[PDB]
């Protein structure tokens, strides 16, 4: 019927004593664990409340308890009796609040009804996430944490120390549907991707056996399936996976819990699972009180007599004995009794603080408590209570009953693990994990990684991504990005860590590569040959020799000029040196050839001859200002980009053109060999060699310009000019000595 | 008290008979317009329902009417009597549903209560947008449209034919706050920007006088302020704008409505406003019924006797007379009576269709209607009714009472306009506007535009945008975008509409620019001079003349070659022609000069001379393969990019270098003028002119290459060569004739 024991201030109680689904009446099959167990706990807490002298000395709390039959329709009809007394229209019971709850559907409906009439409601067990939406239930503060706190818990068991980052499984209804909706919002917001995310909806359907296959198909990035599914469906999935004989790490939810019956005959399939309980401490004072109850003593509860006729399979009025009593051998405590006493005390403490403030200096209630401020009672004292859970003498930091800003209890779960087969706690999610990692027995005897794409090394760092699945592309030029390569300084270039682009100074120089030594020997041989001639002969010929000697000296400088490192001005100056040296050598022959065909002072002719060489120098100087005396680097498709002076110097060939005309003009005077003195008096043997040397020098130059390596083409051409210069004098001075 | 007349099926009625705010009791000041007027309409509809024989023949509808006192707290306490009869716990009234409503706060609370017990509720007047959220009120279908339908209406009065697109004003509470939230979602989603969007919250505050200033400050893009504010606040704003003497076009909402009292003493300030009424047709049958009521006849309604003592300022039991009666002279109809009868008939029609289906072949009710299916009644018949509004004999398409999918009525408003000062309907928002634009008297006697940024023309199309405010940048290359310019074919380029970039063929050619005519005359003069010499002289000299004639002919081709349009091969071939012509002219002098210094057959020497000219041709042909016989265009910072052959032809100067050496080599033979026959036997007068001509030709060429215009430099240089060729022969043949 109803428990309506009188008191100064009366509390409300809705417990699923009878069970829904019995048939036409639907209000049969009285439930013990969810029911009398919880019901007597609320009665037990009230007995302790009035016994205690510090909560409410002059206020003895009354009780108004009504059945819910585990059905919302019957709960709403019953719950009207709480409203009926208040808002005057015997039942003279000023119901301060109700401690109803249990099944979320039942608690949601009474939350809608009691919100309208401004009565605070505390649900001892309703882990639904919908009830935390205060825009619809603003008079509903509960002691148990919601289920979206499990989503925020499992999504942190996967991120402890480089843990798994994949896969998800759901279930239909509201538990699986709403919880997974929170799991995804906790995985996306903290960098976790998901694999196949099916939803096993009905009890026994072909989807479940296909669900394992659909999860087994996604093999590489799914070895941790995040179950968020109910107990009956969990059995169906595990048995389905048992038949296929697969292996996973079932990161489960409260639905799986710590029940051994979930995995029966399939323990090795689920070995290594991770599940979360609700982390409730059994009240030991109530355990003695509940076991001390007697059918002939319990008169306050009308259901106890019928309860005594149900749990013993006897008729109190099979015939059971008189000395039968509840004992720890028969049945144990309900896993949520702590949350019931923490809900009765959540009002007595709230009512005590309200009584002290609004009616001070009075042991009993004052006239202001004849009308109870529903809004003030909820969001001033009830929503701000901070006492410690009674009858739990451990008195740890977790033993508080602080209500959240949304009227939720403090989230506290127990991470479990099935190791061979029994459940043993290996963690505690209060606000951050405290997992005993060493004690965890994993599925495959080692910690799974469950990462889709392996991280890419400093080499092969380029990635084509979903987010957790990239492609390790073999291409650090600027640490351009994890996902791109424009290939300025790529892996196919001599780059460096995060820095190396084509800017690298890969200039190529010879620096005495063992080939330039020959030009020095050739220059030395010519100087020795020139010194012997000077000594053996020490006029027009003397002046010509001096001009020829200057050309020989210029050739040596050119060999050394090319040997020097590239410079914007040094390289350009050395380029003009080659033209001046060639003109000087050619000019002396022209001057010598012009003096022979003279049948007009010698000094004036010598000055005129110098004027012929000065014109090329003036043109050479003018040509230098044409490029601004700059140098151009030499990049290419390959590495080792060179940094030298100007390349493709067509003006250098233009300078040779003036020498070629002078050389061609010298051949005009070279045709007078039959008209010139032979073997004496300025013999033409040297002139013939000079003409041949010019052709050889011209041929050598085109060959070097034809190639692109430029190893020793410039040095080789200079050696020919240096060798040719000594050859003209050597051929003429063959008879002397 | 309550009207509880018995009937087969009893309907519920909640009307704000008494008015909130009277003080301690709060349930005084009986309200007539919102109250007895609406109350008697529901009674009137019930009387017509039972009188009619087509709605419910064997079913006489009962009435259960309760007061709400225009307060949610009293409404919820009263509304429990509807629930009390059902869900058996005399009042044996099976309440099928309730026709309560009025003030949104009252209707919202009873919607929460009656949703739980599965009773359909129809509100005759609750235009709140919260009630359309079926996730919270799934048993609430109403006849009046919500207020977010006004947002979808005003945001379409601004988009009829290139109308205004700016500004917004709001108000505090729920009407202004929720409606403007919908107005912005209808403006953003259909391309409308907003100006200053303040919220005049309290009754009389300094914000309102500042609100006009804050709206007056944003002058250019705010001349249409979209009011969504209540009646009392609207008076305060308009009076505030009256003191400052501003002018706007107040696009208002239902709060302003058609009330003349909103604008009193400030009509000229608000002249031109646009406001929306609710577009309700006054029921004329009820107007006679309500006026026919008597205090000694109306016994069903207990409030009428007190109502008779309130509207007449008399005591029925000041003393009023017996013949006093309600008349059209005293008071008119409530603006929502139509929505009340459309709510009673919304259930009788819904119950009739339910009765026909569930209990067919029976004039009265059957046993299945002893228990009423709350869910089936709502979302099968009530949510799908389609009849026509009774007592409105216009019977237009708007006279239907179709319920929306969210249990809303059909949105139908009346666009108004205050023109001098009275309100006259100038539109009707059923689903699309039907504004009589010609009849609208605007604020400033003309249609306001109210656009922030003027649209940019095809010129100056570039824009820097908020969205509605851009900057008309003076920069159609490819119609790149409304908001960018990379300046490939910009306004500072000869572009075209949407197409013109630098790809435009702006090649520059002469095509007989009146300057090339001189080269033809010079060529003609030389041919005539050459023909005279040939005629007067018609051997070594003859062969030399033929070689010289070939050079003259080549010069004419070069002049015509440059005149031709640029070609990849034609332009390149003409470039090589200039070098061949110069070499041919120089070669003849060298051959002529070489024959004089011969003291070795004449035919062999003639062949040798041709070999000297063949070398340049071979080099010229080799040089052509160097560039591939291609042409390069000439672009620049300005327009008119040229498309010609290769430019900066350094190889062309290289060809002149060979001629210069030949010319220099010819000067060697030119020094023998003192040793050559003078005035006869191959006189050297022509040779001296040839040397001078070469220097002049060289000087002319550098000058043309120095410039960049290239107007007639090439033609001028060719003329000098053509003139020089005739000059050498003319100077030699001065004595003959
Ligand atoms: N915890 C419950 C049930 C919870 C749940 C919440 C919402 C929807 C479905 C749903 O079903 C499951 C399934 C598995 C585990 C927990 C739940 C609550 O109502 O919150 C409540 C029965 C528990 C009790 O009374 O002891
Ligand atoms: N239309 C009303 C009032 C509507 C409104 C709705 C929600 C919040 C505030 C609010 O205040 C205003 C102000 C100006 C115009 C209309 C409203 C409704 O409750 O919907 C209802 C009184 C009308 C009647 O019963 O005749």
């Amino acid at each position: 019927r109803e428990i309506k024991i009188e008191g100064d201030l009366v509390l409300g109680g809705l417990f699923p004593i009878n069970e829904k689904g019995t048939g036409t009446e639907e209000c049969g099959r009285i439930n013990e664990d969810r029911g009398i167990q919880r019901l007597e706990a609320m009665l037990f807490a009230i007995d302790e409340i009035n016994k205690d002298n510090y909560l409410l000395p002059g206020v003895k709390l009354g009780v108004h308890i009504l059945d819910t039959c585990s059905r919302d329709t019957y709960a709403l009809e019953q719950s009207l009796e709480f409203v009926r007394a208040s808002l005057t229209k015997n039942i003279p019971l000023l119901i301060a609040g109700v401690i109803g709850g249990s099944y979320s559907s039942v608690s949601i409906q009474v939350a809608n009804l009691l919100r309208l009439f401004q009565i605070p409601q505390i649900s001892y067990a309703s882990t639904s996430a919908k009830l935390s939406d205060k825009s619809r239930y603003d008079y509903f503060a509960r002691t148990v944490p919601p289920d979206f706190y499990q989503a925020k818990a499992m999504a942190e068991i996967l991120r402890f120390f480089n843990w798994t980052y994949v896969s998800t499984v759901a279930s239909e209804g509201d538990y699986g549907e709403t919880g997974i909706e929170a799991f995804e919002q906790e995985a996306r917001l903290r960098n976790i991707c998901i694999a196949t995310a099916e939803k096993v909806g009905r009890s026994n359907i072909r989807k479940s056996y296909d669900s394992v296959i659909r999860e087994l198909l996604q093999k590489p990035n799914a070895r941790v399936v995040v179950l968020f599914m109910r107990s009956d469906d969990s059995r169906e999935l595990i048995a389905a996976a048992n038949r296929v004989n697969a292996s996973f790490t079932w990161v489960a939810s409260d639905g799986w819990g710590a029940q051994e019956s979930i995995v029966k005959g399939s323990e090795h399939v689920a070995y290594g699972a991770i599940t979360l309980e609700l982390a409730s401490h059994p009240v030991r004072q109530f355990d003695r009180y509940f076991q001390s109850l007697n059918p002939y003593n319990n008169h306050r509860n009308p259901w106890f007599r019928d309860f005594w006729e149900q749990k013993f399979q006897c008729s109190l009025q099979q015939v059971c004995d008189k000395h039968l009593a509840i004992d720890s051998s028969n049945y144990e405590q309900e896993s949520k009794i702590m949350f019931v006493v923490n809900a009765v005390y959540a009002m007595a403490h709230a009512l005590h603080k309200m009584q002290r403030t609004l009616c001070p200096n009075t042991t009993k209630l004052c006239d202001a408590m004849k009308i109870l401020d529903g809004k003030k009672l909820y969001k001033e004292y009830l929503l701000k209570i901070n006492f410690t859970a009674p009858f739990n003498p451990n008195k740890g930091a977790d033993s508080i009953v602080k209500f959240d800003t949304f009227g939720d209890g403090m989230g506290r779960y127990n991470v479990f693990n099935l190791q061979q087969y029994s459940y043993l706690k290996v963690g505690h999610w209060a606000e951050t994990l405290s997992l005993d990692v060493d004690s965890i027995h994993w599925s495959r005897n080692s910690v799974p990684t469950s990462q889709c794409s392996d991280p890419c090394a400093p080499n092969e760092m380029k990635n084509m991504q979903d987010v957790c699945c990239w492609i390790c592309i073999p291409c650090y030029e600027y640490l351009v990005d994890e996902f791109t390569c424009m290939d300025c300084g790529p892996g196919q270039w001599p780059t460096a860590d995060l820095s190396g682009c084509y800017n690298l100074p890969e200039d190529y120089i010879k620096w005495e590569d063992a080939w330039a030594i020959g030009p020095v020997t050739i220059a030395c041989l010519g100087f020795l040959c020139t010194c012997i001639v000077i000594t053996v002969f020490i006029a027009s010929g003397r002046e010509l020799c001096y001009i020829l000697l200057f050309g020989v000296s210029l050739s040596y400088c050119m060999t050394f000029f090319f040997i020097a490192k590239p410079s914007p001005v040094i390289c350009a100056l050395r380029r003009l040196g080659l033209g001046t040296s060639f003109a000087i050598c050619y000019s002396a022959l022209l001057t010598k050839t012009n003096c022979i065909a003279r049948i007009p002072s010698s000094q004036v002719f010598i000055c005129l001859g110098l004027i012929l060489v000065q014109i090329v120098m003036v043109s050479v100087w003018l040509i230098l200002e044409t490029p601004g005396t700059r140098r151009y680097t030499l990049p290419e498709k390959r590495e080792t980009v060179i940094l030298k002076c100007n390349v493709k110097d067509s003006s250098m060939l233009i300078s040779l053109t003036y020498d070629v005309v002078l050389v061609i003009l010298c051949t005009v005077y070279a045709f007078k060999t039959r008209k010139c003195p032979e073997n004496f008096n300025e013999a033409k043997f040297i002139g013939f060699t000079m003409y041949t040397t010019c052709i050889i020098w011209l041929a050598f130059l085109p060959i070097f310009y034809v190639t692109s390596s430029d190893y020793r083409v410039q040095t080789t051409t200079m050696c020919i000019s240096v060798s040719l210069s000594g050859f003209v004098v050597l051929g003429c001075l063959f008879a002397p000595k």
